[PDB]
Parts: C-alpha cells; sequence; structure tokens
C-alpha cells in the first residue's frame, strides 16, 4: 500500500553503486591502486570470505549492459562514484591524468544520458588512492584537502558539463570510524593489534574530510555552478537512536549518539563547530576550526544525502576500567537492539540490520528539527540478504522481503515529506548485488541479482516491483 | 632423493586436466550440456560450496596454458574431449559442432607447436545430457553404439596427430559415485535419490566395458595402422592393506581389489568378472555373451592407473556393501599415512608400489602408466599467494610417489609414464572449489595463473 | 689500430639500454610507478632540465629498435626489466601485470628472431614506488624477500630463453647518489634532504648484497640446471691513480677502491667488507651473520664492469667523506685525460686496463665482462643532424677503450664482453636530456632514430 502518486511531482527515484564495489578491473585501463585494493590484498584475513574488488562485479566492462538493465528498471537516476585513482593513478597531478580512465567515465556518463538516466557522482567512496595514503598518511594530513581540491576541480571540469548532482564524501563517518578506530576497513588502523590510535585518529580524519568537503564545495560554487547548473552535497548516515526507556539518561544518550555519529558532521556544516556534546567529552582530542573555516563551513553544502539502514535502542553506559580511550566509547552510549528481549524490528541476515521503517521517519524529521537543512535526499536505502549458495536462481530472486522492505521504507519517507521535511529523492541500495566491503561476497543488497562468479545479471522481483512503482 | 636418471630413457613425464574441470565456457562455442552441468545446476546442494564447471577457463586461455606447460617442461599433457562439445546432442543427427572441433584442433596444434605430446581421454564423466536424457545414458546398450561413433569421429577428426588415446577415465568412480552413492552426475542410487544401488552400477560398468571394447576395436581395425597410436583405459584403486595378518583380512583385500579394479581388469583379461564378484553379486551381475568374452580378452593397448591413497581392509543390498569389506585408515589408531586435507587422502607412497606390482602379478598387463598422481590441498582463502604456493608437502608427495614408481619398474613392472594430477588447480567435482590439486595455482575468481614450488621442482626434475 | 681478431673467438660484442631511460610509456600498459617516476615528477628541480622518463619510447618502437640493432650487428643487447611493469605494486598480492610480461616476451622473442642475445638486468634503480613507500625500499630487509619473488617470477617467466642475468646494475651508484648525495631516486641524505648520509647508504647496499645473494641462490638452485644461464652483478668504479708516489697516496687508492668497488666485491669474495671500510665506518657498517658470510663468498657467476673514467687520488660524518680520499683530475694542472662534456668524464683508456687488472689481482674473479663503456656528448641543439652524427671522438673513444681491454685479456684477465653504453641516446638520469651517450642518435622530441658514425664503425668492427 503506497504509490508513485503520494510523492511530489519532482521527487527522483534511483539506485546506486560505487567504484570499488562494482567496477572491478582494478589493474586494467591504467588504474592506480586504492587503499581498498591494498587492504583487501595485503590483509585478506580481515575480509569475511577473503575476497576483493579486483573483479568485483565487472561493471567496468559491462556498462552498456548495466545501463540497459537500469532503463529496463526505469531508474530516473543512478548514483555511481569516480574511482579517484582511476583518473589520477598517483593521487596528485604530477603522477598524471590517466586518459583510459577519463574515457570510461565519459563513455559511462554519455551512456546514462543516452538512455534518459540522470548521472549522480560521488567523488569519494573510500577508494582513496594508495599513492596518497602512502606519501603523507592520506586523511591524517591536511595535505589531503588540497589534493582533493584538484581532484574535485579536474572532475567538475572534465565531466561536470553533463552531471548536475555531485557528492563529495559518501559516509565519511563510516570511512573514519571503521578505518581509523575499528581497524575494520581500509587502511585498517586503530582496532586491536592494529597500527593507529583510536582515541586520536578518527577525529583528525573527519576534521580533514570536512575541511576537504569545504574546499571541494567552494571550488564548485565559485567556478562551476554558474555554468554547469548543478548541486554539490555530502551524504552522511546514521542509525536512528531510540531511547530504550523514557528516563533522562536515555533521552540524553540519544542526543550524544546522534551528535557523535551525525552531528559530528552536520553541526560543523550548520554552526561552524562540532556538537557541544562532543566538545564536552572529547576535549583536547577534538581539533578546532580556524575562525575563517567556521564561517566558510556554515551552510556549506547544497544538499544533504542521507543513508539509512536501521535503528537501535540507546542508553548511557558506565564501564571505566579496561576502557582504552577510543571513539567507540567516547559517546558514553551502550547500543542494543532489544527492549525487553523484544527486538526493535525484524533481524536481517547480518545480526545488525533490523527492519525499522519508522527510524528513517524519525531521523529525517530530526534532521530538519536540529539541522534545518534546505534539501534532503534519501540516497541509500535497502535490505541485506544472505548469499545462500546451494539455492536455484529461481528462488534467490523472489525477494518479497526486499519489496516489502522498500515499500515500508518509502511509506516512512512519504510520511516525512508530509510533515514538512523536504526529501526529494529515494535511492535504492544497491542497484546490483556487489562487493560488500569487509564482508566480501557472503551477502547481497541489490534489486538485480549478480552471479559473483559469472557476472551474469538477472533482475530480482524487487526490481520488477520497482519498475512498476516508478511508473505511476 | 630421486632423479630423472633413475627412470628409463623412454619414460614420459606429464600432467593432466579434464574438460569439465577446466574448459569452462559450458554454454559458449555451441557446446551441448553434459550431465555434469545439469547435476551441478539443478542439484547444487550436492556440491560442497554450491559451485559449477560453468567457468578455470582453459577454453579461452589455452595458448597461455600451453606456455605454462612448456615453462614447466611437460613432455606430454593429458586432457579430455567434452563429448558434448563436438557432438552437442550426443548422437550424430544432432550434428557436429564446428566451433568445438576447431578448439580441439587449435589446442592440439598448440601443444605440438610447443613440443608437448597430446593425450586424449574420450570420456571423463561429461556424458552429453541429450543421451543421458533420451535412453538413460550408460544404463542402456544404446550408449555403446553412440560411443563408437563419437570414438570414430574423433580418431578420424584429430587422430592424425595424437598417438595416445584413452576410452574411459576412472569408470569405477563414474559408476560408483554416479549410480550407487548418488554423489556425482547423474546422482542416482544414494539415499532419497532416484536409482537402485543394488542394480545400476553393475549395468553401467557392464556397458562401459562394452563401450570401451567397441571404441578399441574401431581404433585397432581402422586407425592404428595409420596414425600409429595406442588406445587404453584408465582405472583406479586404493591399495588394500590387510588390517592384520589373519586370512579374513587377506581374503578381504582380494575382494576389495576385485570389486574396485578387477571389476574392470578381469574382463579385459579373462573375459569375465572376478569370481569374488560372481559369487557375491550372483544374478545382479550381468553376463557377457560368448563373443563379447573373447573380444574383451586383452582388449586394451595399455592400462593407465590413478593412485591417491591406501586403506587398511578387513571382514565386515547395494554395491557399497557387496564386497563385504570394511575400510579403515587406522591400524591401532595409528593412521596408515599422513592425513591430507579431505580426511580421505593419506600419503602412502608405497601403496602405489604394492598396487602396480599387484597388477602385473594378477592381470599380467603389457604396458602400464601412472596417469594420475597428486596431493589434495585445502583452498585456504585468507592467505597470500606468496604462501599458498610454497607447497613443500606436494613436492615431497611427488618425490616419495615417484620413488615408489621407480621401485616398481625396478622389480619388473613396466610403467612408462608419470602424470601429475592436476597440472592446474581446477573444479574438484562434488567438492567444487574448496580444495586444490595442482602444480599451477589458479585464482578461482580471476583465472590468473602462478606456478607453485611443486611445478618448479618438477621443471628441474624433468630435466636430468 | 685495433680489430675484431685481437679478441677471443668467443668474446661478445654488445650495447645496452635500461627500462626507465628507454621504454617510456610510464603510465601505459598498466605499469606501476617506480621511484624514478616519482623522483622526477615530484622533484623535477633536481633534474638538470626538469625532464622525465615518462616518454625515447622504446616501449612502442621495439621492432624498429631491433632492426637497428641488427643493422649495427650487435651480438647481444643489454636491457632491463622494469620491476614495476611486471609487478605493478611491487609484491605479489598487487598482482602480475599481463600487458607487461607480454612486452618483455614480445621483446625477447624479437631479439632472438633477429639473432641477438638477450641480457636482462633485474634492477636498474626503477624500484617500484609501492615498495619504496610501504617499507622504505632498500632501507628494509623486507626488500630482500620481495626481490627474490621478482627474481623468481622472471627466471620462470622468461628465463627459458635468456642465458645472461644480472641482479643489480651499479648498486654503488644507486645507493651513493640515492641516499648520500640526494641526487637520484629517492633523493635522500644530501643537503636539505630527508635521509642520513652517515647511515643509509651502508644499510642500503648491505641489503642489496643480501638481495643479490637471494636472487642468485634462487637461480643456481632452481633454474641454472635447465635454462643453462648465468647470473652475476654489475659494478662500477673509477680507476684510482695515486696523485704522487708517496705512501699516503698509495694507501688512498686502496681506500678509494675498497669504498667504491670493494664495498661490493669483497663481500662476494671473503664474505666481509673491506678492512679499510671496517676500520673507518666501524659501527655504522652492518655485520653479516655467520651463514650470510659463507653463502656470499663466490656468490656470482660473473662480474660485469662499468668504466667511464679515472681520477688522481690523495689523502684528505657521511659516506662521501668516509674514504678519507680527496679526488682530483689534475696532476700539475695537467688533466688525467681529455675532459668530456660533463666536467667529470675524462678519456682515460688505460684506467679500464689498470682497473680490470686490479680486479683479477684483488678479487680473483672467474669471468669478467665490460658491461658499460662509452663517451658522453653534449646535446647541442642548434646543429644539423648531418653534424651531430659525425662523432669521430666517440669512435676513437671506443677504439682506445677496446685497445685497453684487449691488453687486459692479453695479460691474463678473463674479459669476455664489450658493451657499448648506450646503444641509443636516452634519458641521462638527473641530467635528463642535456647530454647523449649513444651510437644511435635519437631526436628527444620526435623519437626518430639515425645511426652515428660510431655505430657504423662498430658495425664494421664487429665483423672481422
Ligand atoms: C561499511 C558499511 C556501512 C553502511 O554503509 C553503506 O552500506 C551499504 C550496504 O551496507 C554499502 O554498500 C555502502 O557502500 C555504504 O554506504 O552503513 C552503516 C554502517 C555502520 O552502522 C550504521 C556500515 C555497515 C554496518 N556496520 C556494522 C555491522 C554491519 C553493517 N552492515 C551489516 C550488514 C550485515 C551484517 C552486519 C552489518
Ligand atoms: C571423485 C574423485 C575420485 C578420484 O578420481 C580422480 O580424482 C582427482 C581428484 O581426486 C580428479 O581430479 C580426477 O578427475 C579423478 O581422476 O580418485 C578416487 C576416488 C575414490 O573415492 O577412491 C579411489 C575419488 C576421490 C575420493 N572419494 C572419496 C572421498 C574423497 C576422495 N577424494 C577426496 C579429496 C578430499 C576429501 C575427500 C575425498
Ligand atoms: C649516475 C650515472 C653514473 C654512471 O653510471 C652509468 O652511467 C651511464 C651514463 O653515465 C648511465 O646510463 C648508466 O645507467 C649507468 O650504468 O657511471 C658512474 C658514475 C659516477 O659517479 O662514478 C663512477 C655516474 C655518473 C657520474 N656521476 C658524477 C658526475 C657525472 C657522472 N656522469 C656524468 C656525465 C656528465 C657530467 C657529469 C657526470
Amino acid at each position: 500500500v503506497v504509490h508513485r502518486r503520494d510523492f511530489p511531482q519532482d521527487f527522483i527515484f534511483g539506485a546506486g553503486g560505487s567504484a570499488y564495489q562494482c567496477e572491478g578491473a582494478y589493474n586494467e585501463g591504467n588504474r592506480g591502486p586504492s587503499i581498498w585494493d591494498t587492504f583487501t590484498q595485503r590483509s585478506p584475513a580481515k575480509i569475511s570470505d577473503g575476497s576483493n574488488g579486483n573483479q568485483a562485479i565487472n561493471c567496468y566492462h559491462m556498462y552498456k549492459e548495466d545501463i540497459k538493465i537500469m532503463k529496463q528498471t526505469g531508474l530516473e537516476s543512478y548514483r555511481f562514484s569516480i574511482s579517484w585513482s582511476r583518473v589520477l593513478p598517483g593521487g596528485r597531478l604530477a603522477a598524471g591524468v590517466n586518459k583510459d580512465g577519463v574515457k570510461f567515465y565519459h563513455d559511462f556518463i554519455d551512456e546514462l544520458l543516452a538512455n534518459g538516466i540522470k548521472p549522480s557522482v560521488t567523488l569519494f567512496h573510500w577508494d582513496l588512492p594508495q599513492a596518497l595514503e602512502d606519501e603523507y598518511g592520506g586523511f591524517l594530513s591536511h595535505r589531503i584537502v588540497d589534493d582533493f581540491c584538484e581532484y574535485a576541480e579536474f572532475c567538475f571540469w572534465e565531466f561536470g558539463d553533463k552531471i548536475k548532482y555531485w557528492t563529495t564524501f559518501n559516509e565519511p563517518h563510516t570511512f573514519a570510524v571503521n578505518g581509523y578506530a575499528l581497524g575494520e576497513f581500509a587502511p585498517g588502523r586503530g582496532g586491536k593489534g592494529d597500527e593507529g590510535d583510536p582515541a586520536i585518529e578518527p577525529y583528525v580524519v573527519t576534521h580533514n574530510i570536512l575541511l576537504a568537503h569545504k574546499a571541494a564545495v567552494e571550488e564548485y560554487r565559485n567556478k562551476f555552478q554558474k555554468c554547469q547548473e548543478g548541486e554539490i552535497g555530502i551524504v552522511l548516515n546514521s542509525m536512528w537512536m531510540e531511547p530504550l526507556s523514557d528516563v533522562q539518561a536515555d533521552i540524553d544518550a540519544q542526543k550524544r549518539a546522534l551528535d557523535f555519529m551525525l552531528g559530528w558532521f552536520l553541526e560543523p556544516l550548520t554552526t561552524g563547530d562540532y556538537p557541544k556534546s562532543m566538545r564536552e567529552l572529547v576535549k583536547g582530542r577534538l581539533p578546532k576550526f580556524s575562525a575563517d573555516d567556521s564561517e566558510k563551513l556554515k551552510g556549506c553544502y547544497d544538499f544533504i544525502g542521507m543513508n539509512y539502514y536501521t535503528a537501535t535502542y540507546v542508553t548511557n553506559a558506565v564501564k571505566s576500567n579496561s576502557e582504552k580511550l577510543s571513539y567507540e566509547t567516547d559517546d558514553q552510549v551502550t547500543k542494543t537492539f532489544e527492549r525487553n528481549q523484544k527486538p526493535i524490528g525484524h533481524a536481517l541476515y547480518g545480526g545488525w540490520q533490523h527492519v525499522v521503517p519508522w527510524g528513517l521517519y524519525k531521523l529525517l524529521v530530526y534532521t530538519k528539527e536540529t539541522y534545518h537543512v534546505p534539501v534532503l535526499y534519501v540516497t541509500e536505502s535497502g535490505m541485506v540478504e544472505e548469499n545462500k549458495t546451494k539455492i536455484l536462481l529461481s528462488e534467490a530472486r523472489r525477494d518479497a522481503e526486499r519489496t516489502d522492505y522498500h515499500q515500508k521504507h518509502l511509506a516512512s519517507v512519504r510520511d516525512a515529506i508530509d510533515d514538512g521535511v523536504n526529501v526529494k529523492g529515494y535511492f535504492v541500495w544497491s542497484f546490483f548485488d556487489n562487493f560488500e566491503w569487509n564482508l566480501g561476497y557472503i551477502c547481497r543488497y541489490g534489486i538485480i541479482h549478480v552471479d559473483y562468479k559469472s557476472f551474469e545479471r538477472y533482475p530480482k522481483e524487487s526490481a520488477i516491483w520497482y519498475k512498476n512503482f516508478i511508473a505511476g
């Protein structure tokens, strides 16, 4: 029960992918290694099944086909990302610009347009050129901000004549928390036995991300927006934080959990400063913005993309022995999916995603309430699914649960727009089944089935549902 | 401690693969499905990791593979024609697929272009689906006659350039796991499955022998004179070591052997199945007509022999049970030999010795070759290529094994060939890709190919 | 006055190039950046004319180049594999780049297709960036083990067709200008630079020797038997002539030599560095474990030797200063020999003689080859090709030089090879393209290729 009609005339329906997870051909067409190759190649034991995005799902060879599948599905827009290191193999500009790479993107762009599909480019989705990570520590250094400027500029210039929707960072919260705190994702530092420092690094990284985002955005506003007629934003994520009980401790915990995952970023792009909740708890470990930075950061995005998966009960926690100072612990908030052994929502394959359609509602509404953002897009939305091998294609593709999941989720999204909040886009994650980072290929997210061996692609029932729904 | 020199001037050193396990491209170049596609597609829960021979892609990458062969220094490589790629529909009305017969010619010519001897197994379990379907495959005497046409087409098509032909690879396995255990294409007989494990295996091998016979006669009578080649059949057995020195155990080794090897050799010697089988299977073991018996006697040019391991044996309605012989790898909880990844393969270099010697003693065979020999290896994901390839244990494995093969030659038995199984890592049938057998590593995803230490060792050794 | 005949029947006449200086196409065919790209891109103010090895384009134009080689009559050509083109990411997890290994195979096959002997240096300073980056490159014992894998891949990949292997070209230079002078990739140690000129060079060459050792053992043990080739290492020195006949000057030549050549040879002889070095560098000169010392003794199949010039030498915290020996080209303001374009190269044909003789006398080496020999030439722009190519002085240069090499053979020393540096004019490292070394002129812009008189001379001379 929910149709195209209940959504604005101009609302955009879409799905996504991302270089590393899709393109494959890591070592073809002159592409320079990203930290994600290196992670997955030097540290394969940190991948659930030991795999890597070397071939991924081979979107780099098969684009013409994929865009076929897109149009069959009726996507209004697809969201993909440029592998930084495929346009600039060595990271900076001295290393040179790789012509094979820029052909691909152009070919790809032109193909989407040739099929009536709106291109939407994330600049950075964690596939940071190894070259840079290596030289100066990547985002551990303010050197990155400047190189990201060049990268951003090059792209806008090279391709921007034809894409009107730019994204700087995809889920920088994740990138830095999983990267420099959990040690679970490229470059894999901070976690135990790992090389970093989980008390310091995350905060440095995100500090620089915001500083890069800022330079990226300014570049575009001042030198390109006037002509290309486009919009840059940044897409962030959060779980919804539901107070476990109606006590103050929980109520406040929600604020800290929210601030520390979302505010961490939004607040700067709002006030010019980090959540006080964080300043309060993180103290000297949380870097300061120059007086100018603060101002230039205020309202410095054209839109916020928003990725939602799940919601957790939240509560203030007490430990304090074998606490190591770490970002993990700093938001003194214990999460749990259980109220009174009752889960918050049905528990999907991972053990982490729980279907909570209504968390998306609460979160969006929250983001208006607290961050008064002009333009909002649900940029990632979707359900995980175990990759059962030993079942026929005939079966795997009857993903009713996934149809349902997007129905319910769209229902909340409608309910958010209806109550004021200015959502303008739903983006199914993921268009195709792809490489699920540290989980490799043990699961699937897409509305188009992909055989991780043959690369063959068959549409799930969800895709079909969606084809009909996009067409009201 | 073992060198090239310890072996006859003429002894051949080689390695192998097998259509289904290698070629991939199941549905390209107009190939017709085999039972092994079907098995693996319709029944993928019977595969350890659910996978299939659909794609290690030797079908596209042959020119490269032959390079690697020649680097390794192989004197000969042993491959197999997918029956169903030259005759998509099984019989001759279905037609001859030109794309397929180009491949094999391209491939054979490539081998010879590089100094490598081609050696063609005709059947390695990828029977065309079309045939399995139409008349039950090897459960029908219809197969014998079509196998003859296949055989004949081939020899005619390619034989002007290959001098080593094999009819069946491991028919014992084919029939026992196929129609008894239900574990391999077409997957009948086993629990919940469709066949009958008391009947089918016997009918099946009874026809295979009848097929092999027709294949061989075709060859001797119409092709041997010209192509000056040699047809044989490759069989396999575990060595059977009596658990203790009592007669019950001694007689059990007789039964165990008869039931696994004699099942085939004895016909190809006396023209009749092992008395041990006749006595136990009685009426469920089909009879050979008077004529069949004679034409079957000494009806091979050589026996190939596949060895992997040996089991202690002792005294204990289906074929599994019919050789009333309990198998076990433990003496006094002592293993017979070191236990390789599977739980099944144990390194028993001296079982090859014992077995070869046995085959001379019992079946007086003119020419023998060790056509499959090699060690399994766990497909550990989560380790660097740098490591995976330091297969010390596999070098050792082949050393020890060649050590026993020398010893066999030295004591009369006429082995003329060692053949590493398998040249490349490939699709390990019902275990899919959770293990590896090869001297050349293969990335099951990228198809990329890097040589193991073992292959390097072998490169040196071939070169004495 | 000097002909072919004055030289052994078996003596090889050749010329050379070097990946970075020739191939160009730094970013095509999937090659991974070396430190020398990086150096030249991030640090182009350290290059005389600011240029880089990005593009003399031998990578596209090989077939042509091999023609020119064969016109010239070269018996063998000496090139180098860009480590970073077969292994883009340095180690094996980064993967093997097929495009690259096609090139070298295409290239090797081309040489042999034309009657020219292939001769592969493994390392000529284009270390993969990925490695330099990850663990400091040669400042870490990590390099030894990866160099082994590189070495091994190669021999395996191509070795079935090349019979002359070299581990390192001029490691002395690599380490001294690299980590002492800061003048060559990665450019550390020198004034304002990042290294330490008292420590690094010693650690670096200490590892190079450790690498060379591992490379060589790999070869002897696993490949020599088959490919029947030979691995060595190419070193270099100036000849050191005492300024006067006092002992201070005599002892200085000992130090000068030890510190430049002994630094390497002595380990590859006794298993230890020159006592002269041990005495002066003390604790900053790392020690070889008991095992390393033995496995290092006589650990080469031949020494290649690069000669350019000779310096008068005399008595005088960084390696430059540690051999307390002031160098000078002037006796009594008389130059040691005619002063070539740079200010550094002086024509001293007889220094090659002296040096070769010295190396026999001091390091008793089985086989020696003159692997690099040639004269620099100013890249005068503003003159016609007609003129540039009348390199009389370069003909003369090689004559005189071969004259001394003959004389060396004649007095016992076992030289087996003269190799003109450089076949083609190419990228002269930190001097970029402001000079030329070759017997084949190359238009640094158009890549066009016309042979100098020198090349013609050499064509005749090779042909006695
Ligand atoms: C079906 C393969 C049989 C195998 O046939 C050859 O095996 C190669 C690899 O095993 C294969 O590539 C080639 O095609 C064959 O010629 O050999 C014999 C078997 C057998 O059961 O007893 C003799 C079979 C294997 C044996 N079966 C019982 C348990 C088991 C076997 N092999 C492994 C390996 C790892 C774990 C368990 C096992
Ligand atoms: C770095 C090159 C060294 C060179 O190494 C070979 O040189 C070839 C050309 O010189 C080159 O193509 C090949 O790669 C090398 O095997 O030889 C030795 C040097 C040295 O400093 O003392 C021995 C080096 C050169 C020497 N360095 C000090 C000053 C100088 C040198 N060569 C010239 C040439 C012109 C002006 C100055 C100089």
